[PDB]
C-alpha cells in the first residue's frame, strides 16, 4: 500500500512528475491539497485532465475554504490545522505516507515538513526538474505536452529527504477525533475545520514531551514519578521551601494518607459535638456536657499542657457518648465527611469496640457496626474522590488495671483480620498501652501468627529501651511520636535501616511537649522532623485526634512549616509517599493509593 | 539582544525586507547564509552596496563552498549540516535567535524551520511583499529604490510563525565542539563542513528521546529506570522467556550482587584448590589430598545426594587448609578474582573465623587478616569496575556441640561492627540452625543485620521463629514458604528477603527441570515473585555447586518454566534492596546495575 500527497500553488506540474518518484509502479492512491486562491482553480483543471488518463491509481483532490491568500499569520493557523486534519484523513498510516513540499508557499512547505516530522511520513521528497521545457525553452512545464516528455526522458530531480517517525504520543492519532467537513463540488472535495482542538492537543503533547526529556534524568530523586512532566519552573518551585500561608491551597488540594487517626477524639466539642449529641437514639441516655474550657491560645498554647490535660480535653465524647448507636453512626460518618473535605485518600482509624460495648452490645457488634458505617459511606462516594479507610484496633495497657480488655481486643482483630476480605478491613492493632509499664510481651504472638500488624503508641516517656523493646519484642512496624530517636544514634540507624515508619503529629506534639516555632536555624530543641529525613526514616504527618487538636491534616503539614526552620514541600510529597508506603494495605488499595497519588495539584504561584 | 538569520536564493531583497520585522527599532546585528551558486552572486554584490549605504547592525555573509545546486539528497544533507553548525556559531542563545524563511529553496527554507525546531529560537518569521513594482508595476520589488519604495509605501506583510523552545538535550550544544571552517575572500565568509558528527549527533539524541517518550508510560514496571530509553524492541525482547542458550551472553555481562556466599567452600576440589594448596606458607603441614568423588552428572545430579553429602563434598578445603595463612590469603584472593570475572558489582562473604584460629593466631586476628586481604584486592581495581566486598560471620549450632564458639563469633561480629567504618566491613551475622534467642540481643542492640538459614528440616515453625523471634532480615533456603499462606504474606509485607540458590537446591533437595508448565514440585521462585516477596539468586558454595551467578541465573530459566528477563533484572534489584549495605555503597550499587548490557538478538 502506497499514497502519495501533495501541496500545489500556482505550479499544478508537480503532481504529474510526483507520482513518477517510484517510476513505473508509481503510488496506489494520489491526494492533492491546495488553498482557495482563483489562481489555482485553472490548474486543478489542468490537473484533472491529466487525471482522466492513466485511471490506475485512485485519485482526489482537496482544498482549504477559509485560505485564500497569505495575508497574517492567522491564515497559518488555520491551514495548519486544516492540513493536519486533512493528514490524518486521507493517510490513516505513517508507514505508506509520502509528502511531498514543492507546491504552495514557502511556509506551506515549512509546514509540509513539520507535518511529516509530527505525525510521520514514509518517505518526504522535492521535485526539481530543469528550465528547457517553455517559452524558447527557458520554463519549466506548464502544460500537459511537456510534461509528459519530461516523463519521458527523466528530466526530473527527486530529493528524498529521508523518512520520518513522527512522535510516539502523535502516531497513534486516529482520524475521526479530528473530522473534516468535505464538500464535494464536481470532482473536487472543499474541506474547512470546525474547530482548533488538534493544534492545542499537538502543543499539549509537545510541552509534556519537552517536560518529561528536561526533568528525564532525576526519575529517582522525585518521589512520584508523574512530576517529571512538570515544567522545570514547577520543579524549582517544588525544591523551594514550604510557605504556611502561600502554600495553603497546594497542601489543601494535595491527595493526603492519614495513618494516625483516634476515631474517639473528633467531635469532642463545639458544632460537631451538638451534631453528634443531638443523632442519640436514646437522647434521655446522654450524659449532661462537660465544661472543657481549652487553653488560652488553642490550638497553639503558650506553654505545653501535657498528655493528661490533653486527654481530658476530650471527655464530651468517646467511651461515655459512643455507647449510643446513633451517636456511634454519626461520628463514623461526620468523620468520613471530614477525611473527604480533606482530600484524604487513604486513612486508618484507630477504634477501641470494647469501650463502648453494653450489656445488650458486644464489642463484636461495636466492631460490625462502624465497619459498617465506614463501609457504606466509601461505598456511596465516587471512586474518584473516595477515601479507602482500614481499620486498628487499640490495646490500651492501664495502669493496674484489667488485661480482659487488651486479651478481648486482640481476640476482635484476630477475628476481624479474616471476617473481612473487602472494601473496610481491620488491618493491625494499637498497642498503645506501652508506657512506664514495659521498659509481658506473649499476648501478641497470635497477633503476629495470623498476619495481623502493630504499631506501637508511645507515652510520653523520653526513654530508648521502649522503642526498642517496640522493635524487636513488640515486632512492631511503626512508631507513634518517636521523637527521643535521635538521642540513640544507634537506635536511629536500625530504624532507617529496618523501613520501620516514624508517625508524628505536629499539632498534638505541640500541644503535649513543645517545640520551639519559627527559629531561623536548626537548634537543639527543634522538631525532629528534618533530622529524620536526613537520616533516612521513613516518617509520617498525622493528625492523631482531629477534635482535642483542633487542626486538620494541612493543618499539620503547613505546621511542619514553622517547626522545621526551611523544610521544602519536595519533603512533604516525600512524607505523603512514605505514608503510603507504611500503610498496612494490601494489593488493591496500594494500587488504588498510588493512582491516587499520582494526581498532585498544579502549582499557580511559580512566578518568583 | 536580537540576532537575524535569514538565507538568500536567487533572490536578494529578502534580507533588507527581513530586518524591518520591528519596524524602526531594527535589529542589533544580522547574519546571512547563502551557497555557492554563481547565479546569486549579482544579489551578493547588491547586499553589499545596501548595507554600505545602509550602516548600523553587523553584517556578515557566509556561503556553502561545497553546495551549489539542489541535486540529490547528499547536497540537501551537506546544506543542513552547515546551517546547523553555522547556527550554533553565529546566535549561541536561543532568546536571541531570529530565523527568516524567505530566501533560499523550498527545501532551505524546511530546513530552517526544522532547525528553529530542533535548536529553537526567539522568534521565526516571513516576509512578503505585494507585487506592483517593474516596468509593468507588476512585479515584486527587485532593485535598490524599488526596496526602498515597498518600505516607504508599507507593502510588507510579516507572517511571524511563532517562537520555538527546542529540545532541552540540543539546547546546550555548544559551537567549538562542532566547528565551522572559514576561508575569508573580501567580506564575505566562505564556510564549510568537515564531518557529519552534529547531525548524527542529534539524531542519535532524537532517537534516545523518542525512546523514552514510548517507555515512558509504563515505568513504575521497570525495575531499573534507565531501561526506558532502550529501543521498544529491546523491552519486549527484554519482556520474553529467558533462553539458558542464547542468552549466556547477555547474563554474563550483567552487573550482578551476591548475598549468600560461602569462604570456606569455593576452592574445594579442581585445579583451584591445587592453586590454593601450592600458596601454603608451610606446605610441610599440609593435610593430604582425599578422594572426594563428585556425583555422576554434577553439577546437575540425577537424584539428589542431600545436606551431608553435599558439606562432605568440599571437605578438601576450608577449616583443613585455611588455618594456614598463606592458603587464607591465596583463598580470598582467588575468589575476589571469581567475583570480578563474573562481573558482580556488591558481593557479601560469609566466614567463620573461629574456625580458622589456631594457637598463635586468634579468631580476631583471622578476621582481621580475611578483612585487610579483601580490601587490599578491591583498591588494586578501578572504581568503574570494583566489586564492593562485605563480611557475614556464620554462628552455626550443631546438635549439642559446643556453644562457646557461637559466643566468639557473635562477640567478634560486635567488635568489627564498630572497629572498621570504610572499605570491606563486617555487616551482619549469619545464624545456621537456628528459637534461642536469648544470646543474639547483644547483636540487635549494637545494629547488626541477621540473616537466618534454614536447614533440610521441611518446617514451618523454624521460618516464624526466624522471623519474629531472631528479627531475621533475611531468610536462607526458605523453598516452603508458600505452604503457610500467613508466612508468605508476613514475608511479603515485611521487606523480608529469600536468598534462594538454584544449584544448590538443585542438588541437595532436586527439582524438577525443563518443565512445560508449573507443577507441585516446580521451584518457587516464579510463586514467590507473583506473591511479592524479594527473592534473590545467589551461588551459595562456588566450588562444591561448580557453578558461577551466571550459572544459576541460567539454571532458573530450567527450573522456573516460563521465566522472564524482566525477572532477572527484578531479582538483581531485590538483591541490591536487601544488601546490608550503608548510603554510599548503596549509592554506588545503584550506579552499576543502571548499565544493563544491550541485548545482541532483540529478535
Ligand atoms: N495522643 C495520644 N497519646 C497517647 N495516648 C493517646 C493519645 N490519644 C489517645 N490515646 C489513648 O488511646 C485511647 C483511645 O482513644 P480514643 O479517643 O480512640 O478513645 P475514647 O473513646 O476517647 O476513650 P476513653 O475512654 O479513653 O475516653 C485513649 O483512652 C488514650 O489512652
Ligand atoms: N549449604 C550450607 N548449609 C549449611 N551450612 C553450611 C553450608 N555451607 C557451609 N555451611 C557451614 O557454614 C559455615 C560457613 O563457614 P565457611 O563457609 O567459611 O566454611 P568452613 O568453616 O571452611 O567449613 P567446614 O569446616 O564445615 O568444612 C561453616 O561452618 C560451614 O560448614
Ligand atoms: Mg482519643
Ligand atoms: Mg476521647
Ligand atoms: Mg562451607
Ligand atoms: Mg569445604
Ligand atoms: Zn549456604
Amino acid at each position: 500500500m502506497r499514497i502519495l500527497l501533495c501541496s500545489v500553488g500556482t505550479s499544478w506540474a508537480v503532481v504529474p512528475e510526483a507520482m513518477q518518484l517510484l517510476g513505473s509502479q508509481g503510488f496506489d492512491e494520489v491526494h492533492v491539497l491546495t488553498t482557495a486562491s482563483s489562481k489555482i482553480s485553472p490548474g486543478v483543471e489542468q490537473l484533472l485532465r491529466y487525471f482522466e488518463m492513466h485511471p490506475g491509481p485512485r485519485f482526489s483532490i482537496s482544498r482549504v475554504q477559509d485560505f485564500e491568500d497569505l495575508r497574517s499569520e492567522q491564515d497559518h493557523m488555520l491551514f495548519e490545522e486544516v492540513l493536519w486534519r486533512w493528514l490524518l484523513q486521507r493517510a490513516p498510516q505513517a508507514a505508506h505516507r509520502y509528502i511531498c513540499l514543492a507546491g504552495g508557499y514557502k511556509t506551506i512547505s515549512a509546514a509540509m515538513q513539520r507535518a511529516a516530522a509530527l505525525f510521520g511520513a514514509c518517505e518526504v521528497f522535492h521535485v526539481l526538474c530543469e528550465p528547457r521545457f517553455g517559452p524558447q525553452g527557458n520554463r519549466e512545464a506548464s502544460t500537459l505536452e511537456e510534461v509528459e516528455q519530461a516523463i519521458a526522458t527523466n528530466a526530473l530531480r527527486f530529493v528524498r529527504l529521508g523518512p520520518e517517525p513522527g512522535w510516539p504520543q502523535l502516531r497513534l492519532l486516529s482520524a475521526p477525533s479530528f473530522p473534516l467537513e468535505s464538500t464535494l463540488q464536481g470532482p473536487v472535495h472543499w474541506v474547512r475545520a470546525s474547530d482548533m482542538r488538534l493544534r492545542q492537543h499537538v502543543e499539549g503533547v509537545l510541552e509534556r514531551s519537552r517536560h518529561i526529556l528536561a526533568a528525564w534524568e532525576g526519575i529517582s530523586e522525585l518521589p512520584i514519578p508523574a512530576l517529571a512532566a512538570w515544567p522545570p519552573s514547577h520543579l524549582r518551585w517544588l525544591h523551594e521551601p514550604l510557605d504556611p500561608v502561600q502554600d495553603k491551597a497546594w497542601v489543601q488540594a494535595l491527595p493526603k494518607v492519614e495513618l494516625h487517626c483516634h476515631l474517639g477524639g473528633f467531635a469532642t466539642h463545639g458544632e460537631l459535638l451538638h451534631k453528634v449529641r443531638q443523632e442519640a437514639a436514646n437522647p434521655e441516655s446522654l450524659p449532661p456536657v462537660r465544661a472543657i474550657p481549652l487553653p488560652p491560645g488553642w490550638p497553639i498554647p503558650e506553654e505545653p499542657i501535657g498528655l493528661e490535660r490533653y486527654m481530658r480535653l476530650g471527655d464530651n465524647n468517646g467511651s461515655a457518648l459512643l455507647k449510643d448507636p446513633g451517636c456511634l453512626r454519626a461520628q463514623c460518618r461526620l468523620l468520613y465527611e471530614a477525611l473527604l473535605a480533606d482530600h484524604v485518600a487513604y486513612a486508618e482509624i484507630r477504634c477501641s469496640p470494647a469501650n463502648y460495648a453494653s450489656a445488650s452490645r458486644s464489642p463484636w457488634v461495636v466492631l460490625q457496626e462502624i465497619r459498617n458505617h465506614f463501609q457504606q459511606a466509601m461505598e456511596e462516594t465516587p471512586e474518584d474522590r473516595r477515601c479507602h479507610v482500614n481499620l486498628l484496633l487499640t490495646a490500651t495497657r492501664e495502669e493496674g488495671g484489667d488485661r480482659s480488655r487488651i486479651a478481648r481486643h486482640l481476640a476482635l482483630a484476630i477475628t476481624a483480620a479474616e471476617h473481612w476480605k473487602n472494601g473496610c478491613r481491620v488491618v493491625g492493632v494499637d498497642l498503645a498501652g506501652f508506657e512506664d509499664r514495659t521498659t509481658f510481651a506473649t499476648d501478641f504472638e497470635p497477633v503476629h501468627r495470623v498476619g495481623l500488624a502493630v504499631t506501637v503508641h508511645a507515652g510520653e516517656n523520653d526513654d530508648v529501651e521502649g522503642i526498642w523493646q517496640a522493635v524487636f519484642k513488640l515486632s512492631a512496624r511503626r512508631l507513634g511520636h518517636a521523637l527521643h530517636l535521635s538521642r540513640s544514634p544507634d537506635l536511629l540507624r536500625v530504624v532507617a535501616e529496618r523501613g520501620i515508619a516514624v508517625e508524628l503529629c505536629p499539632y498534638a506534639n505541640l500541644q503535649i511537649k513543645g517545640f520551639p516555632l519559627d527559629e531561623e536555624q536548626e537548634g537543639s530543641e527543634t522538631y525532629p522532623l528534618r533530622g529524620y529525613l536526613a537520616a533516612g526514616v521513613a516518617v509520617t504527618l498525622n493528625t492523631d485526634n482531629l477534635g482535642i487538636s483542633q487542626a486538620s491534616l494541612t493543618d499539620n503539614l503547613l505546621l511542619t512549616a514553622r517547626l522545621c526552620p526551611g523544610i521544602t514541600r519536595l519533603e512533604v510529597l516525600k512524607t505523603q509517599v512514605f505514608a503510603a508506603q507504611a500503610a498496612f494495605a494490601n494489593q488493591a488499595e496500594r494500587k488504588a493509593l498510588w493512582a491516587r497519588l499520582a494526581q498532585v495539584p498544579v502549582p499557580t504561584d511559580t512566578e518568583q
